[PDB]
């Protein structure tokens, strides 16, 4: 699938993420996953907290009610449409989706 991670400064960064890997997965291997995941990705944190662009978030599998509370845990401001990494499955379908990680992800 063709994942757009759009950085802070503006950098945008694509990666190839394989069906049934996770935005996180595939980040940990660009060099992108420097957010100190906390949970490790076993979603127990909100260190992973990214913008999913609207048009891929009600397609990707809808967030579970974990990510839900650690949503409200995040240090920056949330979106209506606001997810994280490690609770999204990329598919070759959902091609072109783009990520939005901002300058507070702690
Ligand atoms: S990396 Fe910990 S909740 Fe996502």
């Amino acid at each position: 699938s063709k994942v757009v991670y759009v950085s802070h400064d503006g950098t945008r960064r694509e990666l190839d993420v394989a069906d049934g890997v996770s935005l996180m997965q595939a980040a940990v291997s660009n060099g992108i996953y420097d957010i100190v995941g906390d949970c490790g990705g076993s979603a127990s944190c909100a260190t992973c907290h990214v913008y999913v662009n609207e048009a891929f978030t009600d397609k990707v599998p809808a967030a579970n009610e974990r990510e839900i509370g650690m949503l409200e845990c995040v240090t920056a401001e949330l979106k209506p449409n606001s997810r994280l990494c490690c609770q999204i499955i990329m598919t070759p379908e959902l091609d072109g989706i783009v990520v939005d990680v901002p300058d507070r992800q702690w």
